[PDB]
């Protein structure tokens, strides 16, 4: 990614930082709406029946915030995130068993929510930059997955 692309990424990310809990719950609800098979991975969401019950569950809100916290830390490294990605690939490949396609799904949800809340700060060029950052994240995770013997 160019420095200009990183700056567009970190510019919209600063808007997520103004309300992490809120962005977090929206992204998870969008993920589950769009790709209900993913809900199975979340023991603290999967028995909840409505958006409103999810938005009100402290423990369902938790992976929403966890995701954004970790992804925030990774994006701020602007590509130099081996120390953050190694452990994330370890857990998601060997314990949680998250296929790369589920990482595409969550990327789609992030993009959707950012555009929904911040259309003024998230036009074509910013969406392009964010897509590149998340593609890089997925490409790097994927290679770590294979190193660990997970072909997901
Ligand atoms: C944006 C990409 C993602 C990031 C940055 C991310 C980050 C994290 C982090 C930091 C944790 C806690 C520590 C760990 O176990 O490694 C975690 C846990 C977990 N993640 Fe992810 N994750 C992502 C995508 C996903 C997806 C797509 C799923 C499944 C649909 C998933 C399922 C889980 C599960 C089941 C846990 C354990 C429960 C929990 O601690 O919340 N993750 N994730």
């Amino acid at each position: 990614l160019s420095e200009g692309e990183w700056q567009l990424v970190l510019h919209v990310w600063a808007k997520v930082e103004a309300d992490v809990a809120g962005h977090g719950q929206d992204i998870l609800i969008r993920l589950f709406k769009s790709h209900p098979e993913t809900l199975e991975k979340f023991d603290r969401c999967k028995h909840l029946k409505t958006e409103a019950e999810m938005k009100a569950s402290e423990d369902c809100k938790k992976h929403g915030v966890t995701v954004l916290t970790a992804l925030g830390a990774i994006l701020k490294k602007k590509g130099h995130h081996e120390a953050e990605l190694k452990p994330l690939a370890q857990s998601h490949a060997t314990k949680h068993k998250i296929p790369i396609k589920y990482l595409e799904f969550i990327s789609e949800a992030i993009i959707h929510v950012l555009h929904s809340r911040h259309p003024g700060d998230f036009g074509a060029d910013a969406q392009g930059a964010m897509n590149k950052a998340l593609e890089l994240f997925r490409k790097d995770i994927a290679a770590k997955y294979k190193e660990l013997g997970y072909q997901g």
